[PDB]
C-alpha cells in the first residue's frame, strides 16, 4: 500500500501504526470508538479524515480515569510534530498539505477545547499551563496563526476569571424572626415559604457548580477527593447536613406535641419544595422521614394531619420502581428545576462498577472508552438542567444560616446517627414501655403562618 508508506515509519512516529482488532474496537458514518490503547484514542481524537466534536467533549471530560494531565499534553505534542520524509517536491506538498496541516489543526482544535471547557486542569497545575503556553508559543504557518491566538486570547480570559431579574420576584416571607434577629434564626422562627425558597437557590447554585470531570472515575471517593471534586462533595455535604438537621430537630424536640409541630413544618417545607419543582430538595425531607430515628415515630405521625401524611407518602413514591415517577415528573415540567442529585450519583457508581476498566485482546490491554461514553451520558443529563435561574430574591442572613449548617457538630457520621437512633429510643420507647411525657421546649407560638404567600 503505497497510502500506509506516504505515512511516517514506525521508529519514528508512534500515531501512524496500521488499525487492528490487537489496538483498537469500533461499537456496531463517523465510527464510534468502543476501546483502544492510548496512542490510539490520541490518533483518533486529532484524525486527519474529519471533525469528531462528540468524541473531543466526551475524550476532554473522561480522559482523566485513564491518562494524567501531564501525558495527555505530551501525547498531543508528540502527535503534532510529526515527520517529513526524505527527500528523491510533489509528494512534501501533499503529505503537509493532506496530513501534516490536517493533524495540527485537529491538535490545536484539542488544545482550544481543553482551555476553553476544562482550564481547572491548569489552575490546578502550574507547570501544565506552562508547557501549554510553551508549546502553543512556538509554532509557524498561516492556517495555524488564528488557533494561536484564539487559544491566546482564551487562557487570559481564564486567567482574568480568577478575580438581574426577567420578571419581578415575590416579597421575601418572615414569621417570628425579625428581619436582621439571626440569633432567633431556627426551624419553627423563620418562615417555611422563606426556608424552602432559600434552600432551593442555594441548592440550584450548588447543582450548578457541578462540572462533569468530578464525577467521572469515581474521583469524589479517592485520596485526592477535595481537589478534584469540590463542587460535588460541597453539594453531597449540604445534602447530608440538611438531612441530619431536620432529624435532629425532630428527635431532640422530646415533647410529643412540638415534635408534631416540627415534622408537620418539615412536611409544609416539602410542599414548597415541590411548588418551586426543587426534587433534591423533596427528597432530602423524604430521606429525613424514612430515616432510623424519625420513620419509627409512630406516636408523632399519628398526630400529622392526612393531606400531610398523603404528601409525604406522595413524595416517597416518586422514588419506587427504580424512580419511575420521578423521572416523569422531571420529563414533564417547565423551568426552572432543581433536580435530584443523588440518582445521578447512584447510577454512575454502577456504570463504573459494572464495566471493566479495560477490554483483553490477543494479551494486550485496551481502555474501555464505551465505558467513559456512558458515565458522560449520565454527566449530559446533569448539564442540560443547570441554566435555569429561580426568579427568587436572596436573603444573605438565611443564605448563611442555611450555609453554616453542622448537626453534626464535632462528632463523626456514624456516633451521630446513633445518638440520633438512642434519642429516638428515649421520646418513644419499644412496646411495651410506657410513653413518657417531656417538658416544652419552645416559648414561642407553635402555629404554622401557612405555605400561601402575600397577595
Ligand atoms: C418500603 O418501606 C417503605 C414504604 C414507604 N411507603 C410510603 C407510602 N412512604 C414511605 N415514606 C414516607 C416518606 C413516609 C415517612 C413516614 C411516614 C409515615 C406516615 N405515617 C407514619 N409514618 C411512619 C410511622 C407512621 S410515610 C415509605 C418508606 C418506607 O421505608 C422507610
Amino acid at each position: 500500500a503505497e497510502e500506509q508508506m506516504r505515512l511516517p515509519s514506525a521508529d519514528v512516529y508512534r500515531f501512524a501504526e496500521p488499525d487492528s482488532e490487537e489496538n483498537i474496537i469500533f461499537e456496531e458514518g463517523i465510527p464510534i470508538i468502543k476501546a483502544g490503547t492510548v496512542i490510539k484514542l490520541i490518533e483518533r481524537l486529532t484524525y486527519h479524515m474529519y471533525a469528531d466534536p462528540n468524541f473531543v467533549r466526551t475524550f476532554l471530560t473522561t480522559y482523566r480515569s485513564f491518562c494524567k494531565p501531564q501525558e495527555l499534553l505530551s501525547l498531543i505534542i508528540e502527535r503534532f510534530e510529526i515527520p517529513e520524509p526524505e527527500p528523491t517536491s510533489a509528494e512534501l506538498k501533499r503529505f503537509r498539505k493532506e496530513y501534516i496541516q490536517p493533524v495540527q489543526l485537529r491538535v490545536l482544535n484539542v488544545c482550544r477545547h481543553w482551555v476553553e471547557h476544562h482550564f481547572y486542569d491548569f489552575e490546578r497545575d502550574a507547570y501544565l499551563l506552562q508547557r501549554m503556553e510553551e508549546f502553543i508559543g512556538t509554532v509557524r504557518g498561516k492556517a495555524m496563526k488564528k488557533w494561536v491566538e484564539s487559544i491566546t486570547k482564551i487562557i487570559q480570559r481564564k486567567k482574568i476569571a480568577r478575580d438581574t431579574f426577567q420578571s419581578s420576584p415575590p416579597t421575601v416571607e418572615w414569621h417570628i424572626s425579625r428581619p436582621g434577629h439571626i440569633e432567633t434564626f431556627d426551624l419553627l422562627t423563620l418562615h417555611p415559604i422563606e426556608i424552602a425558597r432559600q434552600l432551593t437557590l442555594l441548592e440550584s447554585d450548588l447543582y450548578r457548580a457541578v462540572q462533569p470531570s468530578e464525577l467521572v472515575g469515581s474521583v469524589w471517593t479517592k485520596e485526592d477527593k477535595e481537589i478534584n471534586s469540590p463542587n460535588l462533595l460541597k453539594m453531597i455535604r449540604h445534602t447530608t447536613n440538611l438531612t441530619l438537621w431536620f432529624e435532629k430537630c425532630i428527635v431532640e424536640t422530646e415533647n410529643l406535641e412540638e415534635r408534631v409541630a416540627v415534622v408537620s413544618r418539615i412536611i409544609e417545607i416539602l410542599q414548597v419544595f415541590q411548588e418551586l419543582n426543587n426534587f433534591n430538595g423533596v427528597l432530602e425531607v423524604v430521606s429525613a422521614m424514612n430515616s432510623s430515628p424519625v420513620y419509627r415515630l409512630d406516636h408523632t405521625f399519628e398526630q400529622i394531619p392526612s393531606r400531610q401524611k398523603k404528601i409525604l407518602e406522595e413524595a416517597h413514591e416518586l422514588s419506587e420502581d427504580h424512580y419511575k415517577k420521578y423521572l416523569a415528573k422531571l420529563r414533564s415540567i417547565n423551568p426552572p428545576c432543581v433536580p435530584f442529585f443523588g440518582i445521578y450519583l447512584t447510577n454512575i457508581l454502577k456504570t463504573e462498577e459494572g464495566n471493566p476498566e479495560v477490554l483483553k485482546r490477543h494479551g494486550k490491554e485496551l481502555i474501555n472508552f464505551s465505558k467513559r461514553r456512558k458515565v458522560a451520558e449520565i454527566t449530559g443529563e446533569i448539564q442540560q438542567y443547570q441554566n435555569q435561574p429561580y426568579c427568587l430574591r436572596v436573603e444573605s442572613d438565611i443564605k448563611r444560616f442555611f450555609e453554616n449548617l453542622n448537626p453534626m457538630g464535632n462528632s463523626m457520621e456514624k456516633e451521630f446517627t446513633d445518638y440520633l437512633f438512642n434519642k429516638s429510643l428515649e421520646i418513644e420507647p419499644r412496646n411495651p414501655k410506657p410513653l413518657p411525657r417531656f417538658p416544652k421546649k419552645y416559648s414561642y407560638p407553635l402555629k404554622s403562618p401557612g405555605v400561601r404567600p402575600s397577595n
